[PDB]
C-alpha cells in the first residue's frame, strides 16, 4: 500500500497495517538483520544479513531465541506473560519496526527497545512489548530486536576466536547499525535514537553507554530497573571460563577449539537444561551467562568504566519500581510462594540473606543482617519479609542504579530519575509482592489502551502521561512538558538527588533514592570485602 | 540531744541535726571506716579502722581523696558542682550516714550511694549527693562512702603484691562490710540493702554484682548511666602495667616491681596527680587512666564474659540513661566543640571527632562507625553532625553498655527495670544544645529541688518527690511502682525481646520500647565481630 512496501539496503519488505483504538500504524515484524547463528556459527559474533531477492514477508513475529522456559507455575498470567511465544530457534536474529500512519514527512525520533530477563530469556515478540500504542499516541519510530540469550549469546572462553563472549551484545549492536542505515527509510532520524530497556535490557543500554563502538549509534538512554554495574550483570574472564568449561563437562565433553566444536554439536535444549547448574552457589537473582569483562566489548569492569567515562551532555532517564526485590524471592529463598503469605521466620530470613547475597564472606553477611533486621522486632515475619525483599532489591537493582545516576550526573549528564509506585489493578501477583520487577512496562508501552483488557480508565490516563514523558525525553532529552503548568520533574544530581514518583497522584518530588541503604552497599561493603 | 549520740562497733559518734522544709534528719558525717591508706599503704588493700576511745565528731564531711581537678571552665557552675568541696587528703576513707529524726524503731531499709567520676575523681561530700531529702521524705537509711580514685585506687602492676589493683573497689567493699556490721545501730535493716551509683559509681555497682565476695553484702542494685562492661570502665593487665610504668617513668624512677612501687610510694600525692593524664595510649574523650583491672582476682574474668555466663535469679535491678549521654564529653576534646558556642561542627571535624570518640580501633571499624552515624542526605549539615557525634560518644560508652547488661541480666533471671531520664533541669547552666547531659538526673533522684534556696520551679519538686518514690519503692520491694494501685502508670519490666523502659520527665510515665535498639545492635553485636576479624 506504498505505506506497507519498503526498501532497506538488503531487499524489499511487505509490512502489515495495525489496529489502534485511536489511529492506525504500519509495522514490519521479523526483519532479518543477521545470517542465522548456527552449527559452526553458534557462539560467534553475528554476520550482517546478506542481501535478498524478491520481497520479504514482514507480517509476523519471527522465532524466539533459544532459551530456558518458566516451568514454575505452569499457566499463571504473571509467570507466563514473560515466556516465549513463538517457535524456539537458534535462528532468531530478526527485528521489528513500528512507524506511524501515514509515514511522516520530516525525520522523526526513534525509540529502540532492548528486552529484559537476566540475559537468559526474553523476546521482542511478547505481548507487553507492543509498538502500536506508543508509536501511534506519540509519533516516533520504534524498533525492538531479538538478541541471543543464555549460553548462545553469552558463553565465553575469553581468549578464544571460538566463543569470545558477549555475542548477544554484539547482536544488539548490529541491530543498532541496521538502525543507522535503515531507519531513514521509515521516517526515523538516524541521528535521534533513544535506547531503552529493562532488567538486563537496562543493563544492556548501559553497556552500550560504556562501549565506544556502540556509542555512535544512539544519542539518549533510558535505563529501567537495571544498571550495568549490578552484581548480577557481568562476570569476569575467570568465572566466565570456569563456568563455560564446567558446562562443557556437565554435558559430556571433552584443547580450546576442541571444547567448543565439541559443544557446537550438543542439541540446543540440552545446553538450556544445564544452564543453571554452572552457577556456583545457591542463589536468587544470579544468572549463568551474562556479559563478560574480556577487555574487548567492555574495556574494564563497569564500575571503573563508569567512574571515568565520557558522559558530558548525555541525557539519561533512569528508574526503579517500588518493590524491586519480591518477584525474585519465590525462586530459591526459603519459605516463599505467591500462594501463601510468605511470612518467614528468622532462621529462614538468615539463610535467605546468604542466598540473596551469594558468595560474600560471613562478616559481610552479618553486616547485611545488621542493616536489614529491625532489632526492635527481629521476629515479626511481615518485617522480616519486606526486609529480605529490600535486601534483594537494593543490592541488585536500586543501589546499582542510584550509583550510576550519581556518577553520570557528576560528569555532566542530564539525568532524570523516577520511582514507579503503582500496582496494576490487572495484576496476577499477591498483594504482598507490592509493585514488582517488570510491572512498569505494561504502562510505558501504553498497554491499558487496548480495551480488550481490564484496566481502570484512570490507568489509561496514566499510561498516556508516561508515554508522554518517555516520548518527550526521546524528542528533547527532557521528559517534561516543552508550560510551567504541572509540577516540574527536576534533574537527578549527585547532592540533591531528586527523583519523582510515578503513580496515579501527580508527580511528587522526593530526595534520596534509598540513600542510607546505598551508603552501605556502594561505599562500605566493598571496603569490608577487600579488608577481610 | 542524745538522738545524735550512737555507738558503733568501733566506738562512739556525735552526729548533727539537719533542717528540711518537711522535717529534720540526723546525719553522721565522716565516720572512719579504714586505717589511713598512707605511706607504705598507698596502693594496698584497705585495713578496717580499729576501735578508738572518745567520741568521733561525725558532724561534718571528712576529706576528699586526692584527685585531679578539672579546670576547663574555671568557676563555671556546671563544672564546679563536680570538683572537691573539701581538702584533698590521702587520708580519706570515711563514710556518712543519714537516718530519720525519730530514729526509726522499725528495722528500716538501706540505700548505699557510690559516687561516679571516671574512677579518677569525686567525693561523697558533694552538694548534689545530700541524703537529707531522700531520707526525711521516705524514711530510709542512706550511706555514702569515699573511695580511692585515680592512681591511688586503681593503679595496678597486676600479679605483684604491692600494687594488686582495684583497691578503690576494695575500699567500697569494706564500706559495704561496715554497713552489715553497723547500719543496724542506726535504723537500717542489714537485709534489704540497695546499692546505687552513677557513671563510674554505676559501673562500680556493676562490678559488685559480678564479684562473689561483695555479692553477700547487698540485695538489690541501681545502675544510673553506666555499666561495668562499658569500654572505658576496665583495662586489661597488659595496659594496666604499661600504664603504671609509664607513670613511674614521668615522675622520675626507678626483685624489680617492688622497687618501682616503693619508689612511687615516696612521691607526694600531688605529684602523682599531675602526671595522671599523661599516661593514656592516645587522644580520647571518655577514657581514664587508672580504672579497675581484669586481674583474675576481684574480677574473675572480663566483666562481659562474667555477665554472659552467669545466673542472676533472685536479683532485682533498676537501670537507666539520660537523654543525651554524649554531649557533656565532647566539650573536653572533640574538635570544634564548646559550652560557649553552638558547637556546630564541620564534616571534617566530625570524622576527626569519631577517632577521639572511638579511640584505638581500625580505620575500617571507624568507617563502619561513620556509616551508621551519618545522614547521607545531609552528610554536610552541622547540627546533624553535632547530634550525631554526641550520639556516637553516648551510645558506645553508656547506653549501649547499659542496654547490653540489662538485656543479659533479665534474660538470665534478674528482674530488670529500665528508664530514660529526660528532663532538662530549669537551673541547668549547660548550653541548650547539650540537652539533658550526663550526670544531670542526680539532683532529682536525691531530691535537691526541695531545698528552699535552690530556685527550682515548683512543678520540679513534685518531679523530685515522684522519683524518690520510685527509688525508695525499688529499694524496699525490688519494684518501683506503688504496689497497692492497679490505677497508676505501670513501669514494666525490661526484657530481652520486649525491651521496655519508662520515660522520666514532667509528664506521667510513658512506656517506650527499644533502648536505642538499632545502634546497640551495631555496638554490641556487629562491631566486635568486625574488630576481631580485621
Ligand atoms: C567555639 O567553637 C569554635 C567554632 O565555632 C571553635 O573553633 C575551633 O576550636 C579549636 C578547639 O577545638 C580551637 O583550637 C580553634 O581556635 C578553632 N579552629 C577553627 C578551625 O576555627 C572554638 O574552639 C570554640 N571556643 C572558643 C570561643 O574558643
Ligand atoms: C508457602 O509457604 C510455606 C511456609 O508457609 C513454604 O514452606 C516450605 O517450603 C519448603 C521449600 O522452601 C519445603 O521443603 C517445605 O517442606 C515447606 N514447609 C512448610 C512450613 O510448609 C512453602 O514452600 C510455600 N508453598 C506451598 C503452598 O507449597
Amino acid at each position: 500500500d506504498a505505506e506497507l512496501l519498503v526498501t532497506v539496503r538488503g531487499g524489499r519488505l511487505r509490512g502489515i497495517r495495525l489496529k489502534t483504538p485511536g489511529g492506525p500504524v504500519s509495522a514490519f515484524l521479523g526483519i532479518p538483520f543477521a545470517e542465522p547463528p548456527m552449527g559452526p556459527r553458534r557462539f560467534l559474533p553475528p554476520e550482517p544479513k546478506q542481501p535478498w531477492s524478491g520481497v520479504v514477508d514482514a507480517t509476523t513475529f519471527q522465532s524466539v531465541c533459544y532459551q530456558y522456559v518458566d516451568t514454575l507455575y505452569p499457566g499463571f498470567e504473571g509467570t507466563e506473560m514473560w515466556n516465549p511465544n513463538r517457535e524456539l530457534s537458534e535462528d532468531c536474529l530478526y527485528l521489528n519496526v513500528w512507524t506511524p500512519y501515514p509515514r511522516p514527512t520530516s525525520p522523526t525520533p526513534v525509540l529502540v527497545w532492548i528486552y529484559g530477563g537476566g540475559f537468559y530469556s526474553g523476546a521482542s515478540s511478547l505481548d507487553v512489548y507492543d509498538g502500536r500504542f506508543l508509536v501511534q499516541a506519540e509519533r516516533t519510530v520504534l524498533v525492538s530486536m531479538n538478541y541471543r540469550v543464555g549460553a548462545f549469546g553469552f558463553l565465553a572462553l575469553p581468549g578464544s576466536r571460538e566463543a569470545p563472549g558477549n555475542v548477544g551484545l554484539l547482536d544488539q549492536r548490529l541491530a543498532l547499525q541496521w538502525v543507522q542505515e535503515n531507519v531513514a527509510a521509515f521516517g526515523g532520524d538516524p541521528t535521534s535514537v533513544t535506547l531503552f530497556g529493562e532488567s538486563a535490557g537496562a543493563a544492556s543500554v548501559g553497556m552500550h553507554l560504556l562501549s565506544p563502538p556502540s556509542r555512535g549509534l544512539f544519542h539518549r538512554a533510558v535505563l529501567q530497573s537495571g544498571a550495568p554495574n549490578g552484581p548480577w550483570a557481568t562476570v569476569g574472564m575467570g568465572e566466565a571460563r570456569r563456568r563455560a568449561t564446567q558446562l562443557a563437562h556437565l554435558v559430556g565433553c571433552p584443547n580450546d577449539t576442541e571444547l567448543v566444536a565439541c559443544l557446537r554439536t550438543r542439541p540446543a535444549q540440552v545446553l538450556v537444561n544445564h544452564e543453571w547448574h554452572v552457577l556456583p552457589q545457591e542463589s536468587v537473582f544470579r544468572f549463568s551467562f551474562v556479559p563478560v569483562v574480556d577487555g574487548d566489548f567492555l574495556s574494564d569492569t563497569p564500575e571503573a568504566l563508569i567512574n571515568a567515562g565520557d558522559f558530558h551532555g548525555l541525557q539519561v532517564l533512569v528508574g526503579v519500581v517500588k518493590d524491586e526485590g519480591s518477584y525474585f524471592l519465590v525462586y530459591g529463598a526459603p519459605g516463599f510462594s505467591k500462594d501463601n503469605e510468605s511470612l518467614i521466620s528468622r532462621a529462614e530470613f538468615l539463610a535467605g540473606v546468604r542466598v540473596g547475597v551469594p558468595q560474600v564472606s560471613d562478616l559481610a553477611a552479618e553486616a547485611v543482617v545488621l542493616h536489614y533486621t529491625d532489632w526492635l522486632h527481629p521476629e515479626d515475619p511481615a518485617r522480616l519479609r519486606e526486609a529480605l525483599s529490600d535486601v534483594v532489591g537494593d543490592h541488585n537493582v536500586v543501589c546499582p542504579v542510584a550509583q550510576l545516576a550519581g556518577r553520570l550526573a557528576a560528569q555532566g549528564a542530564r539525568v532524570y530519575a523516577y520511582v514507579f509506585e503503582h500496582r496494576a489493578s490487572t495484576l496476577s501477583w499477591p498483594l504482598w509482592m507490592g509493585v514488582p520487577h517488570g510491572y512498569e512496562i505494561e504502562f510505558i508501552f501504553g498497554i491499558p489502551l487496548d480495551p480488550s483488557r481490564n484496566y481502570t480508565a484512570e490507568e489509561k490516563i496514566f499510561a498516556q502521561r508516561l508515554m508522554r514523558y518517555w516520548a518527550n525525553f526521546a524528542r528533547t532529552g527532557d521528559p517534561n512538558e516543552p508550560d510551567p503548568k504541572a509540577p516540574q520533574w527536576p534533574p537527578y544530581t549527585a547532592g540533591a538527588q531528586q527523583y519523582v514518583s510515578l503513580d496515579l497522584r501527580p508527580l511528587e518530588v522526593r530526595r534520596g533514592l534509598r540513600a542510607q541503604a546505598c551508603a552501605f552497599w556502594n561505599r562500605f561493603l566493598p571496603k569490608l570485602l577487600s579488608a577481610t
